[PDB]
């Protein structure tokens, strides 16, 4: 069966032309590490690349690079085959010819500064007729020969000379041009694109392979997320690297010309894909199109709204398309469209965290070189509310401060502009400080939906309730079987109490992260913003986002805040429901165990909650967490000061054992005044970076006791209350 | 490198035809405080001024005035070179004529009355083809001489004459309506406006770099505040 072909997998890699592979595949082939190996395409056309070692990307696949991707013809999902060449390849002279389909408004010599640095230090083997991207002069331009030297032998070398005409070639239809978007030009959302992966490349990879089995593939695809959140792209990728025709239109081009001949161009937008099979169709925007819940007003607005449902209920088999349409907001799309054969199936984008934003920094600013001392990972971590689109225009918006502090000074008037300075606009730490600043974010207030940063390191002590949650919700997932196999369903859900300021949400926080799993933020503030607001409507959602997202935990923070704004133990006439208690739980009873979420409790007074909450089947686990022990605060204290330097004549034992009545939050507030009080001397001395002893003494003065007597009684009272494992402790069975 | 331009930004000043640079500036072209200095610009024209000592407006930059902003042809944001001429210049005879585009409904001596006290203790030079604007009776007018004795050797003194004619000329489309709107026009909002002019400055006078680069600019500009704040002058000055 000729054992060697090789499925086609998108790399991981931000270099030059260089494919991964795996280590059986070393010597199946007998190739050494650094050799040059050359791969066989389709359309009769080779390549030449370099092999790379790695275990952890998969068992049996190759990640090839977006070079090569568009050089060798070959899209994802696809069949290649690979070889060995270990010929000795020595180059002597290569011809530059770039294409004026991109080279515009950019004179100059640009083969003397802009090849000469990306070429050394690399050892890549070049081939006649090679399309590569390279960077530089805040700009991106392809190359291509068109004669040369017969390939093979081309070898980068210095011994190799260069020569130009300065006469561009016109492009042909038989290539592909490259600065379209590609599958890697998307950062920030890995999990949410694997989806599309399994959705969108069978039935369009494979139009006969479905046109010959009775499985009917999605009709509708329906994408989510805030605006801007990168939904146009997404759809503009997964359709100009499939071979697959792409048509656009948008939510307001059908809305903006007279009535009557809009539904026309609806109608034939449908028509002229099916005759460019296999094809797709893209709403940028729907809410705009289909508002049938509160306008009831317009015509014409149920005439385009009954004729998208009647062009997409009449999609029958006959030949391959893929309608996708995204918006902002779930709840604003029509839900006669979320019918079946119609938009069965959703998925949904959420704002990418500090690993997510990180990779989104530099697939915008790879067009432009940074200096020695210019960062993006310190620089993401400050940003927590700014949507995909927000890091793009706060990039291109930093480039124009860098380049105004030199351009006032260099006055530079003319016409044509040279690429020898362009390129040497590099940015420094003043503009990225004054960008963000400036920048105003879209996504603040959207539901918090992130991966902590917080391990079991960050929280000192509580090894009691660490076995209790390691062996509650890891063993269901790791072992379904076993569950299975006795005939009972896992837990639901863990509702703890306890004195306020003890790291309520670090343990919800840290229990994702090493679980592998997704992490929601429902705080007591954004559950009291539907009290008064008299929309039950908002915390329908908020399950179903968790739910998408699988695995998820949910997390609930003061959950009898509301309590306190109605009273409390007798308060008002009532007792202790409202419009919110009611709703909480009557969305998790009919949700199914078996999917894999879970729901965290977090509260402070535990004799207000409802008992209906603390029923059987839906939060039945109960732990107290008490105030922490001598043996565990030093753990708390140097979790803290990890980050700020510490002395080696510090003390940690004895600072943490005169403390009795502390909570955690009581010694990281002292942490925070000793550490502050410190900048005041290092300040003070200026008309030194570590920290001494001399800060402590005047930082404990204002060490302050929230956690009183009174309520250390009460809580214990109530944890023995319903504790009650007295009388029948200690028992030997007869048999 | 031709170490003489200059960047061109906005005065401070409220007076007539005046310049305001740095202190490096004085001693770099070996100038002293009151002395006529003179300007070169585009479209093959002069101009003449009076350099102003200043330490607090910048480090690197001039503070050029609106009268020979027009007059000159320069628009904010261009290059600019200045250059010292210590020749002494004394005046004997100015020919006045006023354009009928703005001088309408006026009648009688507007040259007795008007331009007189306005000149007086100024010193002031002038140039063959200069645009300032001065104001007395409730409104503003130009001026513009056709025909004088050639530029330089003119300068403000009591021992100049006058001479009236009475018949205004027509203006062509070579010059700008100096009457419209500038920068200095808008007053009250500065820390607003330096965010405008480091917005449209760039993607307007400088096409061609934008073109070359992979920078998007911003495409729309959304302005605030209560009606009558000012938003329709700013967008009709920049
Ligand atoms: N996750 C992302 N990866 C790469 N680029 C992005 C991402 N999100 C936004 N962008 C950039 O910002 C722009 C956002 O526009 P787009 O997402 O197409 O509109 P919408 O946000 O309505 O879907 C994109 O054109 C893209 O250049
Ligand atoms: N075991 C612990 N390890 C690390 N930090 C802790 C620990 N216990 C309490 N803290 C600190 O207490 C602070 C309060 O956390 P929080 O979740 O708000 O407490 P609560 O559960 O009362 O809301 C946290 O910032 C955390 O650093
Ligand atoms: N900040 C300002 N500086 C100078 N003139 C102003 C200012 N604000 C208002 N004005 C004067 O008052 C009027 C303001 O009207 P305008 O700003 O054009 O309408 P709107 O206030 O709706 O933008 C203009 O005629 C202008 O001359």
């Amino acid at each position: 069966n000729r054992p060697n072909r090789l499925i086609v997998d998108e790399a991981i890699n931000e270099d030059n032309s260089v494919v991964s592979l795996s280590q059986p595949k070393m010597d199946e082939l007998q190739l050494f590490r650094g050799d040059t190996v050359l791969l066989k395409g389709k359309k009769r056309r080779e390549a030449v690349c370099i092999v790379l070692s790695d275990d952890t990307c998969s068992d049996e696949k190759i990640r090839m690079n977006r070079v090569v991707r568009n050089n060798l013809r070959v899209r994802l999902g696809d069949v290649i085959s690979i070889q060995p060449c270990p010929d000795v390849k020595y180059g002597k002279r290569i011809h530059v010819l770039p294409i004026d389909d991109t080279v515009e408004g950019i004179t100059g010599n640009l083969f003397e500064v802009y090849l000469k640095p990306y070429f050394l230090e690399a050892y890549r083997p070049i081939r006649k007729g090679d399309i590569f991207l390279v960077h530089g002069g805040m700009r991106a331009v392809e190359f291509k020969v068109v004669e040369t030297d017969p390939s093979p032998y081309c070898i980068v070398a210095p011994d190799t000379v260069i020569h130009c005409e300065g006469e561009p070639i016109k492009r042909e239809d038989e290539e592909e041009s490259l600065n379209e978007v590609g599958y890697d030009d998307i950062g920030g959302c890995r999990k949410q694109l694997a989806q599309i992966k399994e959705m969108v490349e069978l039935p369009l990879r494979h139009p006969a392979l479905f046109k010959a089995i009775g499985v009917k593939p999605p009709r509708g695809i329906l994408l989510y997320g805030p605006p801007g959140t990168g939904k146009t792209l997404i759809a503009r990728a997964v359709a100009n690297e499939t071979g697959a025709f792409f048509f656009l239109i948008n939510g307001p081009e059908i809305m903006s010309k007279l009535a009557g001949e809009s539904e026309s161009n609806l109608r034939k937008a449908f028509e002229e894909a099916e005759k460019n099979a296999p094809a797709i169709i893209f709403i940028d925007e729907l809410d705009a199109i289909a508002p049938k819940r509160e306008k009831t007003h317009g015509e014409v607005e149920r005439r385009i709204v009954s004729q998208l449902l009647t062009l997409m209920d009449g999609l029958k088999q006959r030949a391959h398309v893929i309608v996708m349409a995204a918006t902002n907001r779930p709840n604003s799309i029509d839900p006669a469209l979320r019918r079946f054969g119609r938009f069965d199936r959703e998925v949904d984008i959420g704002i990418p965290d500090a690993t997510g934003r990180l990779e989104i920094l530099q697939i915008h600013t790879k067009n432009m070189k940074l200096a020695d001392d210019v960062d993006l990972e310190q620089v993401a971590n400050e940003t927590h509310g700014h949507v995909g689109a927000d890091l793009a225009a706060l990039c291109s918006e930093a480039a124009l401060q860098a380049i105004r502090k030199k351009m006032d000074l260099i006055d530079l008037e003319d016409e044509t502009i040279d690429a020898e300075v362009m390129n040497s606009l590099a940015v420094t730490m003043d503009d990225f400080r004054w960008a963000l600043s400036q920048s105003n974010p879209s996504a603040l207030r959207e539901t918090v939906v992130e991966v902590p940063q917080v391990t079991w390191e960050d929280i000192g002590g509580l090894e009691d309730v660490k076995r209790e949650l390691q062996e509650l919700v890891q063993y269901p997932v790791e072992h379904p079987d076993k569950f299975l196999k006795f005939g009972m369903t896992p837990s639901k859900g863990v509702l703890f109490y306890g004195p306020p300021g003890c790291g309520k949400t670090l343990l919800a926080k840290a229990i994702a992260n090493e679980c592998q799993a997704n992490f929601i933020s429902i705080k007591g503030p954004e559950l009291l913003t539907m009290w008064f607001g008299e929309s039950e409507a908002n915390v329908r959602e908020i399950f179903d986002k968790a739910r998408q997202a699988a695995p998820c935990v949910l997390f609930f923070d003061e959950l009898d805040s509301i309590a306190k704004a109605r009273g409390g133990n007798i308060g008002d006439g009532g007792g202790a429901a409202d419009r919110v208690i009611n709703q909480i739980l009557t969305e998790m009873d009919g949700m199914s165990t078996k999917k894999n979420v879970f729901i965290i409790g977090a509260t402070n007074r535990p004799d207000i909650i409802d008992p209906a909450i603390l029923r059987p089947g839906r939060l039945d686990q109960l732990i107290y967490i008490p105030l922490p022990d001598e043996k565990s605060r030093v753990a708390i204290l140097k979790a803290n000061l990890r980050k700020s330097p510490v002395a080696k004549d510090v003390d940690l034992e004895f600072l943490a054992k005169m403390t009795n009545g502390f909570s955690g939050a009581d010694l990281t507030e002292i942490c925070q005044r000793a550490c502050k009080l410190a900048i005041r001397e290092s300040i003070e001395s200026e008309i030194v970076p570590e920290i001494r002893r001399d800060h402590f003494e005047e930082a404990m003065r204002f060490a302050r006791r929230s956690v009183s007597d009174n309520d250390i009684r009460k809580y214990e009272m109530f944890a023995q209350t319903l504790q009650q494992s007295r009388g029948f402790g200690s028992f030997r069975f007869p048999s």
